[PDB]
């Protein structure tokens, strides 16, 4: 078996083997980059999203969200405070401002000391879920606003016409902007591109593991696991790399930087902060080895896990006996 050690794969594909987004997947699949959870992908030095971004300032964060912690700065949960809209070219120069800004670093694993250390005492601001895309029209490869849907993948693999739509998001990230813990909606693949800015740093659990996450996760947040059996899918739980360490929990880190995809496989727990200022484009995506684990992804029903109308369709046909329940939880 591939990768055995389910360690984290980069791949370096050539402008032709660029030219087919399934079958590259299905490719770094064939190598076992599945098992990791998580892949990163260097696009072929030819290659652009789009000419530049010196026109993006423009763009609206209707709801900037302030994270707010709770806890231990190795265990804590983020709620989310909502705050007044702003353009980009706004929430940049909020990003880069005194109270905001990266603090002087030696190195990536110097600034995650200082992350998991100072991360609960700040409450950083971030644009998420932005309906979007930076990508130019004519950018014909790894467009994300050009995959083939969700809907075309279930229907193509099922039979079953559905309704419902599958675009991209962007999201506006500045130091300690935080990703909680979580697998995709019906445990989809996700792929994201850093288009601009400071890096990312990722966290991720191998799928066949996940389960000793969700134990581990149990055992922290109590109050919650009693709440909803399924409670990671509310995104506001963190565990710090040295309290999963502590714990035995299989896991590995990757840091990405601008101009670099990273795709997230089916039921890959994953977490991860921002450098600083930086600007992404994230979407789900399916593929048919995907069909098994969304007949198998856990749900909340209890009102917290707020999603789009798409995931009905998705509910309704692979998990006939949850949907009733799920839906009254919407
Ligand atoms: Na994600
Ligand atoms: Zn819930």
């Amino acid at each position: 078996a591939q990768n055995p050690n389910c360690n984290i794969m980069i791949f370096h594909p050539t402008k032709e083997e660029f030219n087919d987004f399934d079958k590259y997947i299905a490719y770094m699949e064939s190598q076992g980059a599945h098992r990791a959870g998580l892949a990163k992908i260097i696009p072929p030095k030819e290659w652009k999203a789009r000419e530049t971004y010196d026109n993006i300032s423009e763009i609206l964060i209707a709801t900037p969200l302030q994270q707010v912690a709770s806890g231990r700065a190795g265990v804590f949960t983020q709620y989310h405070k909502k705050k007044k809209a702003m353009t980009v070219g706004e929430y940049r120069h909020l990003a880069n401002s005194k109270k905001y800004q990266t603090p002087p670093h030696q190195n990536f694993e110097d600034l995650e000391r200082k992350y998991w250390k100072n991360r609960i005492y700040n409450s950083p601001i971030y644009g998420a879920d932005i309906s979007g895309s930076l990508f130019d029209e004519n950018t014909k490869q790894w467009n994300l606003g050009h995959l083939g849907t969700i809907q075309d993948l279930l229907e193509k693999e099922c039979g079953v016409v559905i309704e419902g739509v599958n675009t991209p998001y962007l999201y506006f990230g500045m130091w300690k902007t935080t990703f909680a813990w979580h697998t995709e909606d019906m445990d989809l693949y996700s792929i994201n591109y850093l288009h601009l800015g400071e890096p990312k740093t990722w966290y991720v659990v191998p799928p066949e593991h996940g389960q000793r996450l969700e134990r581990l996760a149990r055992e922290l947040f109590p109050g919650s696991s009693r709440g909803c059996g399924a409670f990671l899918r509310h995104k506001v739980a963190l565990i710090s790399p040295t309290v999963l360490k502590e714990n035995g929990i299989p896991f590995n880190r990757i840091t990405q930087e601008a101009g670099e995809f990273m795709v997230t496989f089916p039921y890959g727990y994953h977490a991860g902060f921002n450098h600083g200022f930086n600007c992404a484009e994230a979407i789900n995506f399916a593929t048919p080895r995907w069909i098994d684990y969304g007949k198998m992804a856990s749900q909340c029903s209890c009102g917290e896990a707020r999603v789009t109308f798409s995931m009905d369709a998705f509910v309704r046909i692979l998990q006939p006996e949850r949907y009733d329940l799920w839906k009254r939880g919407q």
